[PDB]
C-alpha cells in the first residue's frame, strides 16, 4: 500500500522525457512498467501482487526475436507513458490504465514476421484471422493472460468498466497494424482541418488512440541517432530473416526484406521517415501539441539518415 517504486535519479528525470532509453538491464524494466503504472494512473489502480504476476506472465509469452521482443513491449510502453503525463486531463482513469497495459501486450507472441508472410506461407493463424492477422492474435494472447488464476488486474472494475477497457485495449492493439494507420492518419487529418474534430465523439477518440498507438510503436524513430540507428540493425535483422523465408517459398521479397540489397537500407529509411514517421507524428502534434518532441526528434533522424546517404558516416 505504502510501496513506491523509486529509480536512480537519472532514470527518475530521463524517464519523463519522450527520448530516454529503458536501458539493456532487463531485471529493472517491469520496476520501470510499474513506476509508469503508479506515476500516470495511481498507486491504487492495481493490486501490485497481481500486475507484478500479469507483468511476468507477459515478459514470459514475448519470444527471443531481434526486434518484436519484451524490451521492444517496454519502450513503446513509456512512449505511451510520456505521452500520458504530457496530456494530464485529455484522457479517463480507465484510459490511462487500458493504454498502458495496451502497448505491453501489443506484440504477445510475436514470431518476427508481417501478416503477409504468414498468408504466403498459409500459417494457420492467416485462416483464423484474415486482416489484422498478428494483430488479433495479439488481442487474444492478451485475453488468455488476463484469465489465468490470480491476473485479473481488472478485477476490481465494476462489470461495464470491464468490458470498456477490453474495448479500448482490442482497437488500441488492432491499431498498430500499419495497414490500418494510413487511412487512420487520413481521417484524423482531414477532421482537424476541417475543424470537425471532437475529443468527446467515441469514434473520433478512437482514432486518437490510434493514432497515438502508431506513434508509440513506431518511436525507436524519435530516440537519440545512436539508439535509433542500433535499433534499425534489430528491425532489419527480422526483416533479412523474413526475406530468406520469402526466398525459401520460391517468391523474390522486396528488398527492404533481401539481405543481398544491404546498400539500399538508408533510401529504405528516408521512404520510411517520409511515407510514414513524419507524417504519423505532425498529425499527432497537430491533435496533441504537447507531443512536439516526438515530431522534432523523428525529423532529427531523419536529417541523421541523409546524412548517411551524403556519405558523411
Ligand atoms: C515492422 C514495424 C514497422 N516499421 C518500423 O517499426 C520501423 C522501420 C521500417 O519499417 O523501415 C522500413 C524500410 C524503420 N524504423 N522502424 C521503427
Ligand atoms: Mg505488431
Ligand atoms: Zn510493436
Amino acid at each position: 500500500g505504502l510501496m513506491q517504486f523509486t529509480l536512480p535519479v537519472r532514470l527518475c528525470k530521463e524517464i519523463e522525457l519522450f527520448h530516454f532509453d529503458i536501458g539493456p538491464f532487463e531485471n529493472m524494466w517491469p520496476g520501470i512498467f510499474v513506476y509508469m503504472v503508479h506515476r500516470s494512473c495511481g498507486t491504487s489502480c492495481f493490486e501490485l501482487e497481481k500486475l507484478c504476476r500479469f507483468i511476468m506472465s507477459v515478459k514470459k509469452n514475448y519470444r527471443r526475436v531481434p526486434y518484436h521482443n519484451w524490451k521492444h513491449a517496454v519502450t513503446v510502453a513509456h512512449c505511451m507513458y510520456a505521452i500520458l503525463q504530457n496530456n494530464h486531463t485529455l484522457f479517463t482513469d480507465l484510459e490511462r490504465k487500458g493504454l498502458l497495459i495496451a502497448c505491453l501486450c501489443h506484440d504477445l507472441d510475436h514470431r518476427g514476421f508481417s501478416n503477409s508472410y504468414l498468408q504466403k506461407f498459409d500459417h494457420p493463424l492467416a485462416a483464423l484471422y484474415s486482416t489484422s492477422t498478428m494483430e488479433q492474435h495479439h488481442f487474444s494472447q492478451t485475453v488468455s493472460i488476463l484469465q489465468l488464476e490470480g491476473h485479473n488486474i481488472f478485477s476490481t472494475l465494476s462489470s461495464s468498466e470491464y468490458e470498456q477497457v477490453l474495448e479500448i485495449i482490442r482497437k488500441a492493439i488492432i491499431a498498430t497494424d500499419l495497414a490500418l494507420y494510413f487511412g487512420n492518419r487520413k481521417q484524423l487529418e482531414e477532421m482537424y482541418q476541417t475543424g470537425s474534430l471532437n475529443l468527446n465523439n467515441q469514434s473520433h477518440r478512437d482514432r486518437v488512440i490510434g493514432l497515438m498507438m502508431t506513434a508509440c510503436d513506431l518511436c525507436s524513430v524519435t530516440k537519440l541517432w545512436p539508439v535509433t540507428k542500433l535499433t534499425a540493425n534489430d528491425i532489419y535483422a527480422e526483416f533479412w530473416a523474413e526475406g530468406d523465408e520469402m526466398k525459401k517459398l520460391g517468391i523474390q521479397p522486396i528488398p527492404m526484406m533481401d539481405r543481398d540489397k544491404k546498400d539500399e537500407v538508408p533510401q529504405g529509411q528516408l521512404g520510411f521517415y517520409n511515407a510514414v514517421a513524419i507524417p504519423c507524428y505532425t498529425t499527432l502534434t497537430q491533435i496533441l501539441p504537447p507531443t512536439e518532441p516526438l515530431l522534432k526528434a523523428c525529423r532529427d533522424n531523419l536529417s541523421q539518415w541523409e546524412k548517411v546517404i551524403r556519405g558523411e558516416e
